C-alpha cells in the first residue's frame, strides 16, 4: 500500500500466534513490543527514547507478520506505550518513504 | 526521492538561516528540534516518548526547508537526542511511506 502521514501508521502484525497492532516508525531503529511471552533466550538490554533509556528484554530470529508480510530478527520487549515496528524490520519488507 | 531504510532517513534542513539535519521519523505526531530559541511566542508543553517526557517549547508557523521541500508549522524546541521531523510536517512535503 501507499500510506499517508494525517494519522498515525498503524497495521496488524502477527507475533507469537497473535494479532496485535503495531506502528510502522521509520524514525526508529529496533522494534519493540508491548510486554508478552517469547520463545528462545533473551538478554537484557537498554534502549533510549526521547524521554531516556528503558530495560528490556533483548529476543533474536523472532517471526513477525507486518501488514501481511513476513519479516525475521531481532525484537525487544519492554514498557513501550505501543509496539512499534523499527528498520530492522522495515527494510525486510521493502518499506521506503517517497516525497 | 524513495528512499529505502537500510540506514536512518536523515536530510538536511534549513530553519532561519541555520542548516541542521533531521530525522523523517513516521512514528512521531511531532517535530521536535533542538534549537537556540526561534522568534515569536511560544508556549509551554511536555511532549513523550519512550522513557517517558521532556519539556518543550512550542512555536507555530515555523517555516523550515525540509530536503529542499518547504514546509510551515509547528516546531517544538527542547533536549531531543535527535532532531525529528514528525508526522505534522511530513504530510506538508507528501510523504508517504509505501510497501
Ligand atoms: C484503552 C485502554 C482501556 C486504556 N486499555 C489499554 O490501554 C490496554 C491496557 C493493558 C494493561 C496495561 C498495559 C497495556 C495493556 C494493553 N492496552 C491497550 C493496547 O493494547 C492498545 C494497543 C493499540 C494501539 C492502537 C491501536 C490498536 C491497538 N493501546 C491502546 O488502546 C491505547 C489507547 C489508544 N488511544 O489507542 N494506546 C496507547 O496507549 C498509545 C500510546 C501512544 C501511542 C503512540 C503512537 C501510536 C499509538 C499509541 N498508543
Ligand atoms: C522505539 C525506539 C527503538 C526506542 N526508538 C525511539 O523511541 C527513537 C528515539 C530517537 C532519539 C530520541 C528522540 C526520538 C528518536 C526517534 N525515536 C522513534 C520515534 O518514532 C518515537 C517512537 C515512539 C512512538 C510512540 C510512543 C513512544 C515512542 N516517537 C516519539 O518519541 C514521538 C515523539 C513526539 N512526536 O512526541 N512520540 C509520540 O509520537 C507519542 C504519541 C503519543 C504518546 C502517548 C504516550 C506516551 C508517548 C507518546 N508518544
Amino acid at each position: 500500500p501507499q500510506i499517508t502521514l494525517w494519522k498515525r501508521p498503524l497495521v496488524t502484525i502477527k507475533i507469537g500466534g497473535q494479532l496485535k497492532e503495531a506502528l510502522l516508525d521509520t524514525g526508529a531503529d529496533d522494534t519493540i513490543i508491548e510486554e508478552m511471552s517469547l520463545p528462545g533466550r533473551w538478554k537484557p538490554k537498554m534502549v533510549g527514547g526521547i524521554g531516556g533509556f528503558i530495560k528490556v528484554r533483548q529476543y533474536d530470529q523472532i517471526i513477525i507478520e507486518i501488514a501481511g508480510h513476513k519479516a525475521i530478527g531481532t525484537v525487544l520487549v519492554g514498557p513501550t506505550p505501543i509496539n512499534i515496528i523499527g528498520r530492522n524490520l522495515l527494510t525486510q519488507i521493502g518499506a521506503t518513504l517517497n516525497f
